[PDB]
């Protein structure tokens, strides 16, 4: 019996990425979608199936919902993940899981007490391309890793740290490992709205492998990462949001020789939704997921707290 999913909040990311995955995935059944406006729920249910539900509490009260997807704004995650878990539902929450480390630990504690899965939906982690890149690095294609950069920036349309910078920060954790420490950062705040619109952070491992992370929403739409090694460099584009049908190309340059490798296309959105569902169905809730989300939340806090904040103009 497929896991019965309800969605709280008719989000952009839900419409574009998560719902088409849920709809297609044999293991998950979209049973209810809730909105602040019934009319919006209904538009979304006409597209993806399910019962349209007015307001979020009524969806949490349903007996045909086993798990809830939470694509709400970052600042509203904690209240609603808390209540979904307390209603006895497993929870697929969009990144960033919540807004700080202490809050993220309380959430996991609530889920833990009840045997429930709480998963942070970094769907990019479920694309095979990063492990293929990591294998090439481990084989020595560019020698020892010296430094890392990653960027995710988009055009003007949480703030740019919580909504966008979490992606390059999470990529640095994936490739550089669990001992990353904050070194310095800048956050640019628009005086007008009081909102972070861009920034750049420097982190380091204890061996001095550095990560420079750029993010923003006042930019052209870029999403890439690059490694500098002792005998070369490796970079790739479309590293956070590759289409399901898109074939990654790994670029390497070393002295007098460059190479590009085309890798298979994969649907990371479907893969993430499927991992979530397999964990719920099997009861095997990987400890690495939650520890990684906690380490993530800490570096994000360390960035917010440590950054030089610059208000313009
Ligand atoms: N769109 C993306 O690709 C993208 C990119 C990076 C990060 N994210 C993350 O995904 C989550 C959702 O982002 P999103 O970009 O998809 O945002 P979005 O389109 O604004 O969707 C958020 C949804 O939450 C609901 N909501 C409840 N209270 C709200 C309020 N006071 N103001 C605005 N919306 C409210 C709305 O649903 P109802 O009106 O139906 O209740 C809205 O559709 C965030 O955690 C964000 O960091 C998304
Ligand atoms: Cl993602
Ligand atoms: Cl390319
Ligand atoms: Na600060």
């Amino acid at each position: 019996n497929p896991i019965r999913v309800g969605v709280i909040g008719c989000a952009d990311i839900a419409w574009r990425r998560a719902l088409p995955a849920l709809e297609a995935e044999p293991l998950t059944e979209v049973t209810a979608i809730a909105s602040r406006r019934w009319d919006r729920a209904k538009r979304f249910t006409e597209r993806f199936g399910g019962e349209p539900v007015e307001g979020y509490p009524a969806l949490l009260e349903r007996d045909d919902v086993d798990a809830v997807y939470v694509p709400l704004p970052a600042v509203l995650h904690a209240e609603w993940i808390d209540r979904a878990l307390r209603a006895g539902k497993h929870v697929l929450a969009e990144k960033p899981l919540t807004t700080d480390r202490p809050q993220a630990e309380r959430l996991f504690a609530v889920a833990r007490e009840r045997g429930l899965l709480l998963m942070e939906n970094f769907m990019f982690l479920h694309h095979p391309q990063h492990r293929q890149v990591a294998d090439m690095l481990d084989e020595g294609v560019i020698g020892e890793i010296r430094s890392f950069a990653a960027s995710f920036t988009i055009p003007p349309k949480g703030g740019a740290l919580l909504d966008i910078g979490v992606y390059p920060i999470r990529a640095a954790g994936l490739f550089l490992g669990a001992d990353l420490e904050f070194v310095g950062a800048v956050l640019r705040h628009e005086r007008d709205r009081d909102v972070v619109v861009g920034g750049n952070a420097l982190l380091t491992t204890r061996q001095g492998v550095t990560a420079q992370l750029t993010f923003g929403m006042e930019h052209a739409y870029t999403n890439n990462y690059e490694f500098r090694g002792s005998t070369g460099r490796l970079w790739m584009n479309r590293v956070f949001t590759p289409p399901a049908t898109y074939q990654p190309v790994v670029h390497i340059e070393r002295q007098d020789h460059a190479e590009q490798f085309v890798l298979p296309a994969h649907d990371q959105f479907a893969k993430s939704i499927r991992a979530f569902a397999q964990a719920v169905l099997s009861g095997e809730h990987p400890r690495e997921w939650s520890e990684d989300s906690l380490r993530q939340a800490s570096l994000v806090d360390a960035v917010r707290t440590g950054a030089r904040d610059i208000y313009f103009p």
